[PDB]
């Protein structure tokens, strides 16, 4: 109303859905034989 | 003294001493200016 101007966030469907994406794709790869010399990074991307 | 036997574990300074080497490598490692692209695993190696 008074006049001021400020960078406000649109399109959050579009960010929220890659993080999702994501986070099934670590749960796709927690399924693997060989999750046990990489999962240290796993950690990572989990926590993040 | 009653027969019984374990695997006891000797030579530790070999051990401690390259721990001690990687811990101080890590903090050379902090010294650079391309750092700030791999904290995350330096992170790791120093909870580790």
């Amino acid at each position: 109303s008074q006049s001021r101007t400020m960078k406000l966030i649109k399109d959050w469907k579009d960010i929220v859905n890659q993080v999702g994406d994501n986070r099934c794709l670590l749960q796709s790869l927690k399924d693997s034989p060989y999750y046990k010399g990489f999962e240290d990074k796993v950690s990572i991307w989990e926590r993040k």
